[PDB]
DNA sequence: ATTGTGACGCT
């Protein structure tokens, strides 16, 4: 009763931008606006990976990880930007700058956590309870609220039901009551507005935002009215979505465990957790994600908003696919430095921006046939910004793995050097 | 022959 302490302290919001990498390309090439498009990695087998998908085009049936001809089977008018390709491999750098574009805005209204090169969770505790002392009392206009979708209203077009689903959620509000939960997420709604708002004037690039009383619910939430609209996920609304939201859909479930947990349970829907007490959930599934299910199936959780919004670890990866696979000594050296030659130009440019310095070098390489995604995974020190030293050291550390009486056996199918345990600087 | 990243957990 009194002491069931709810999980609603917080008001956190996730903010995911649309079609990302497609929105870098169309600010850069007009031609490309409200367009079928995709972005693509690579052009000679089967017309590249399709990674970024325009709204447009997702009306045909248009997904990330097809193949552009089968897209283009799909889709005949599809236009395609291509990833830059720098020393033979794909080269990101155009979208982590506008990704920086994005997360400086985002810094200027609270501390975000960089989520991926796309999004960012942010804390608006603070701003809430500072802009709710600055209303003094005065309610909130649905003027304020412009793209806001308030999930499970109305009860009892699109534009309309949205509309008629925040004004039934605006004249519920006791907007004198400084401590109640939904008043808060109301407030964190309008903030995330301006934000937005901010976001699209400052780079022209349109997102999506959760706003909720945690990250799983945030993230969740943002998804809900993609594209260009935010959706505020109330703690009252979580008993209906859960009821009907497949396990798979909570971020971490959608692999193993989420298998795991609707077999061995024997059910589908997050709501159905509730039926478990918290040592059930603890034998099943670990006493970790025993007490975060038990609490996360009642809109529950506790995971901080942590202030980190740039990267821990910057990496360069390359696969090396069926005969294109690395069979000799130079091939492996000259990849080698291709890779280490891009991971140097980031970490110059990282210890300039942001006055810190990667300690130490992990090298990864899958073998051919192996079945896991690493097949080796090891580090050494990383004393300097030297492409040559990296490649070398990457080499010395990878050379024992070659069974080979000048040839490389078995051949590699991926290279992966990656710079960690950064330090001030 | 999705590929290229990046976080975090387990032991
Ligand atoms: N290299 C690479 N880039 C990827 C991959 N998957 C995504 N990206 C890149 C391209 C994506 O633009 C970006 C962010 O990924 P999302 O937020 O998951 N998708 P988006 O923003 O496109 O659409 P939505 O409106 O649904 O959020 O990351 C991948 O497998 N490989
Ligand atoms: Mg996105
Ligand atoms: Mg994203």
């Amino acid at each position: 009763g009194p002491h069931m302490a709810t999980g609603q302290d917080r008001v956190v919001a996730l903010v995911d931008m649309d079609c990302f990498f497609v929105q870098v390309e169309q600010r850069q090439n007009p031609h490309l606006r409200n367009k079928p498009c995709a972005v693509v990695q690579y052009k000679s087998w089967k017309g590249g990976g399709i990674i970024a998908v325009s709204y447009e085009a997702r009306a045909f049936g248009v997904t990330r990880s097809m193949w552009a001809d089968d897209a283009k089977k799909l889709c005949p008018d599809l236009l395609l930007a291509q990833v830059r390709e720098s020393r033979g491999k794909a080269n990101l750098t155009k979208y982590r700058e506008a990704s920086v574009e994005v997360m400086e805005i985002m810094s200027r209204f609270a501390v975000i956590e960089r989520a991926s090169i796309d999004e960012a969770y942010v804390d608006l505790t603070s701003a809430v309870q500072e802009r709710l002392q600055k209303l003094q009392g005065q309610p909130i206009s649905a003027d304020l609220l412009p793209s806001t979708y308030i999930e499970g209203l109305p009860q009892g077009q699109k534009e309309g039901m949205r509309k008629q689903g925040l004004f039934q959620w605006l004249d519920s509000l006791q907007i004198d009551n400084l401590t109640s939960p939904d008043l808060q997420l109301t407030v964190g709604a309008v903030i995330v507005e301006e934000m937005r708002a901010a976001i699209e004037r400052e780079t022209g690039f349109q997102c999506s935002a959760g706003i909720s009383h945690n990250k799983v619910l945030a993230k969740l939430a943002c998804g809900l009215n993609k594209p260009n609209r935010q959706t505020l996920v109330s703690h009252g609304s979580v008993p209906q979505l859960f009821s009907q939201m497949p396990i798979r859909k909570i971020r971490s479930l959608g692999g193993k465990l989420g298998a795991s947990v609707i077999e061995i349970l024997g059910i589908e829907y997050m709501g159905e957790l509730t039926q478990f007490t918290e040592s059930q959930l603890q034998s099943h599934f670990g006493e970790k994600n025993g007490s975060w299910l038990y609490a996360m199936c009642r809109g529950i959780e506790h995971d901080p908003v942590k202030p980190r919004q740039l990267p821990k670890t910057i990496g360069c990866s390359k696969n090396f696919p069926g005969k294109t696979a690395l069979a000799t000594r130079e091939q492996v050296q000259w990849w080698l430095l291709q890779l280490a030659q891009e991971l140097e130009e980031r970490l110059t440019k990282d210890r300039n921006d942001n006055d810190r310095v990667a300690t130490q070098l992990v090298v990864s390489i899958r073998v051919q046939g192996d079945k896991r995604l690493s097949s080796l995974r090891r580090c050494c020190a990383l004393t300097r910004y030297d492409a040559h030293k990296m490649s070398h050291d990457a080499f010395t550390v990878i050379k024992n793995c070659n069974t080979s009486g000048t040839e490389w056996s078995p051949p590699l199918t991926m290279l992966f050097l990656c710079a960690t345990k950064f330090s001030a600087s």
